[PDB]
């Protein structure tokens, strides 16, 4: 597939914005996807 290093996080927020639409659910999606993002990028080396 394609994408950039923001895509998983970004698409997660978009997904849950359309499909979930709610603060609690937004927190849930954000908490996992933000951590996924941060742990992945943290495990990577940014230029």
């Amino acid at each position: 597939p394609r994408g950039s290093p923001r895509t998983e996080y970004e698409a997660c927020r978009v997904r849950c914005q359309v499909a979930e639409h709610g603060v609690e659910r937004q927190r849930r999606c954000q908490q996992v996807c933000e951590k996924r993002l941060r742990e992945r990028e943290g495990r990577r080396e940014v230029d």
